[PDB]
């Protein structure tokens, strides 16, 4: 079915949770044995949150080269994406040795680090220029550049130096940060608006590495951005846009990751966003 007459059937027949656990049933289970070894298990934010063996990102270190964080490539619509955890306070130096190792030009992040009174990620970013930060076990410095703050999200420009080599890149962070505590939002508004941010700069394009997506698990809010993006682009590029069909987009993302959209809520609001922004694009 077409996408909007397929969401007005759901809606009008209270049916989002058993779509929702179809897509449960189906998805793909494959092994995640290096995430589950002892000596990994304080670079695990949660227990039933792990990569796959086969998509699972390498840190090039001959000692330990596990994170946790995935490699979703999306073939015919031609984007590839990380989807990590938010940093742990014993992981931030191996999450900035894989955006300098993977070439990645930008960062979104989808949470803020206190939610529900309690502490989501590591606060892994420096919030003042003159106070930098160096991770000493990866050998690199973090310096804040510049600082744009929005309404409903901030953008940073930071450099990042590899101490060993002395180069520099510069790195852009996306920090969506009204995403509500409970539930999802009323509108897509200002979360297209914010996807449509991310494209513009450069950083979701072929001519960088991935871009690294994160909250706090990585696969709720992560899955909303990628699902709606990789939607959005074979809209844009088949002949027949109303073939596109998202519950299938999903399925495919999750050979490369568990648990992609975590709720019947965050599969509604992925259906509204696509919607949405499938008339802005147009024609508009």
């Amino acid at each position: 079915m077409e996408m909007e007459k397929e969401f007005e059937q759901i809606d009008k027949s209270g049916s989002w949770a058993a779509i929702y656990q179809d897509i449960r049933h189906e998805a793909s289970d494959f092994p995640s044995r290096v995430a589950k070894l002892p000596k990994n298990k304080n670079r695990n934010r949660y227990r039933d949150v792990s990569p796959f063996d086969h998509s699972r990102i390498k840190l090039h270190q001959e000692d330990n080269d596990y994170i946790n964080a995935s490699l979703i490539k999306m073939e015919e619509a031609q984007r590839s994406y990380i989807l990590t955890q938010g940093p742990l306070p014993n992981t931030v130096g191996h999450f900035w040795e894989m955006v300098w190792e993977q070439k990645s030009r930008g960062v979104v992040m989808l949470n803020r680090v206190m939610e529900k009174g309690s502490l989501k990620c590591a606060q892994y970013w420096p919030q003042k220029e003159e106070k930098e930060m160096i991770f000493e076990d990866t050998n690199l410095k973090l310096t804040l550049i510049s600082e744009d703050i929005k309404s409903y999200y901030t953008v940073r420009q930071l450099e990042l130096e590899n101490l060993t080599t002395q180069e520099t890149r510069e790195i852009l962070h996306f920090h969506y940060t009204t995403w509500p505590d409970f539930g999802v939002p009323e509108s897509p508004a200002s979360f297209l608006n914010f996807l449509f941010k991310v494209r513009e700069s450069g950083s979701l394009s072929p001519e960088h590495g991935p871009v690294v997506v994160h909250c706090s698990a990585g696969i709720g809010r992560s899955g909303t951005f990628c699902l709606a993006d990789t939607c959005l682009l074979l809209m844009d590029k088949r002949k027949d846009p109303s073939s596109v069909d998202i519950k299938k987009v999903l399925l495919e993302m999750r050979k490369f990751r568990m648990g992609l959209i975590q709720t019947a809520d965050q599969l509604r609001f992925s259906y509204l966003a696509v919607i949405e922004g499938a008339k802005f694009i147009m024609g508009d």
